[PDB]
DNA sequence: ACAGCGGTTGCAGGT
DNA sequence: TACCTGCAACCGCTG
């Protein structure tokens, strides 16, 4: 009986060489928890074990560097998000293949090598996403294999609320909160379950040549300027998503009564919950989220609404992926329904200025200089520079700020970034251009002692309170004094404010107007 | 039809 | 404090 249940798996180690494969794509979605597309594929493998080989796969895509600008900071998080993936499907009896190369070229090989039979994936609004899946799809319909794909990066299906609108994205967050509140979510699923009789697939062509072919990147491979990586405040992956998520989820009080108004730009420490880099890559399941508020708000049943509460947060999240659902030109001006048409004007040295935090307006220079090195900054800090490059002070076109962001951020979203990018120079769904952020007094509110200022300008750290928001009303004297003199220490002031912004409110008018009559 | 309302996160000067 | 008004007056939705 032990020879014959010998004689059994040493058969079936030929037998193994007739399995085809399921294919899970990772792109976003990068987490096993709640996780629907793998956790098919997974199911699918268990209910008939034996049948199949199961290939979790990352293509690492030179095509993503045609579209978008991606920081150093950026590539670490995801150097980092790549690494915790394949030790959780380690655990799993699985792994993750990080194979090289551009989709359209990488899917006719696998296909034929690993005979795949399905392939899954989360499904994604953005237009590189939706012209990518469309060859892939055109190209498993050709070749013959299932696909099957999930909406899980968002809680509504941007497709189904633009349905129940009646064929449109809502254009205004109460309008999108009534559609959505008649939208059913779905279940949030647990991690997969281990793969029973998943021996290692076979090594493909690729494989042969060399073994770790589609082995995790390294922070060499991914990063080609380590000089301008920071410090690791955000580490990547799905298990640093759920510890943190875990952590601000601690204080139910202060879940309960968020309101995102009443956060500081400038704390030194995050008054928010930072989860937009996890929520991002998909580390971070923002169904869950939802569900672990929700748990929250029926233990707290006096809790703030939205929009400013932390389930508000997520909804506008929930918004700006369906009106960008709906406009491929999101990210532009021109061709965008959506947006104001601004003559925004060029000017190449205030660019460079407000991009470097060199603007010499200390609170915006030591927003712009976080960014750049800890890839992560408040919505409100983001509020003040972006105003202020745009119809605030700079009058740059949002598209210029959009690509700075882009580069910078951990966080950075084709859809979150533009859409905010157009509320803040008022291009659209914000239109009171009247209130205009002021650089000097904005920050005073919850920094009235300039602590931020002094932490990310350290060459103002010896200003008094009283000019270290405008170091231009201290007198040479007392610029020498505080070991910092403009225009050799610290750049003068590009423009100023005070007359400007005025200026800029004219234009906004003139624009608006411009716009109108063309409707 | 177009007035009235509400709109995540203005500032300054004031109660 | 947490809130008010004056400042000029925009948008989309609603009826
Ligand atoms: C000009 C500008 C550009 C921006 N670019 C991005 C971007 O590229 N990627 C990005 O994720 N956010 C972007 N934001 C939105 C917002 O600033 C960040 O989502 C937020 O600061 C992230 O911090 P948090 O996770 O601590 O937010 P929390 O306040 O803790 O909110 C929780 C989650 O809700 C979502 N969320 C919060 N605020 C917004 C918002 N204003 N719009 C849409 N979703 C929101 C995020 O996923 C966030 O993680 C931008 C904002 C501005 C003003
Ligand atoms: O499929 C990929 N997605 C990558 N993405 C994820 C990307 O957001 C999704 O592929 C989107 O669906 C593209 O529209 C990245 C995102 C970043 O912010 C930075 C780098 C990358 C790199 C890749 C990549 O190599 N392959």
């Amino acid at each position: 009986e032990k020879g014959a249940s010998t004689s059994l798996y040493k058969k079936a180690g030929l037998m193994d060489s007739q399995r085809s494969t399921l294919v899970h794509w990772f792109r976003k979605g990068l987490r096993l928890h709640d996780n629907p597309a793998l956790s098919h594929i997974f199911t699918a493998a268990n209910a008939a074990p034996g049948r199949y080989f199961v290939r979790p796969i990352f293509i690492l895509d030179p095509g993503i560097l045609d579209w978008m600008q991606v920081g150093a900071n950026r590539w670490r998080f995801l150097q980092q998000t790549l690494e915790d993936l394949d030790n959780q499907l380690r655990k799993l009896n699985s792994r993750l293949f990080v194979v090289r190369g551009k989709p359209a070229e990488v899917f006719p090989r696998i296909f034929k090598s690993w005979r795949v039979e399905m392939l899954t994936f989360e499904t994604d609004i953005e237009p590189y996403s939706v012209t990518r899946d469309a060859a892939v799809q055109k190209l498993a319909k050709a070749e013959g294999v299932r696909v099957e794909t999930h909406c899980s990066h968002t809680i509504y299906n941007p497709e189904l609320v633009i349905a129940k609108n009646l064929g449109k994205a809502p254009i205004t967050y109460q309008k999108f909160l009534g559609i959505v509140e008649q939208l059913k979510v779905p279940k949030v699923l647990g991690v997969p379950e281990k793969l029973k009789n998943m021996p290692t697939p076979p090594k493909d062509e690729v494989e042969q040549k060399d073994s770790a072919a589609y082995d995790c990147p390294t922070m060499k491979q991914l990063v080609k300027r380590p000089e301008e990586l920071g410090p690791n405040k955000f580490p990547g992956g799905e298990t640093e998503a759920l510890r943190r998520m875990e952590e601000s989820l601690k204080d139910e009080i202060w879940v309960a009564r968020f309101e995102k108004p009443n956060t500081a730009p400038n704390s030194l420490e995050p008054s928010t919950t930072v989860l937009s880099p996890y929520l991002k890559f998909g580390c971070l399941s923002a169904r869950l989220f939802n569900q672990k508020l929700k748990e929250i708000i029926k233990r707290q049943p006096k809790h703030s609404q939205p929009p400013v509460s932390l389930i508000g947060q997520l909804m506008w999240r929930e918004f700006y992926y369906t009106v960008a659902a709906a406009e491929p030109n999101f990210d532009r001006m021109l061709g965008n329904v959506y947006c104001m048409q601004i003559p925004w004007q060029e000017h190449p040295d205030h660019l460079e200025a407000w991009t470097h935090g060199r603007t010499g307006y200390p609170f915006i220079d030591a927003i712009m200089r976080q960014l750049r090195q800890e890839g992560w900054i408040h919505h409100l800090a983001r509020h003040a520079v972006a105003c202020f490059l745009t119809r605030g002070d700079l009058w740059i076109s949002w598209e210029e700020g959009q690509r700075v962001f882009e580069q910078l951020l951990l966080d950075q979203d084709w859809a979150l970034n533009a859409g905010n990018w157009m509320w803040l120079s008022a291009s659209a769904f914000f239109h009171q251009y009247f209130r205009v952020y002021s650089p000097v007094a904005f920050g005073k509110k919850t920094d009235p002692q300039g602590h931020y200022i002094r932490k990310y300008v350290p060459e103002l750290s010896k200003y008094p309170a009283g000019c270290i928001y405008e170091p231009w009303k201290a007198s040479l004297v007392d610029q020498r004094a505080y070991g910092c003199v403009l225009g050799t220490d610290y750049p003068h002031r590009i423009v100023k404010h005070e007359v400007v912004h005025k200026e800029n409110i004219k234009r906004m008018g003139a624009a608006y107007k411009v716009n109108r009559e063309v409707r």
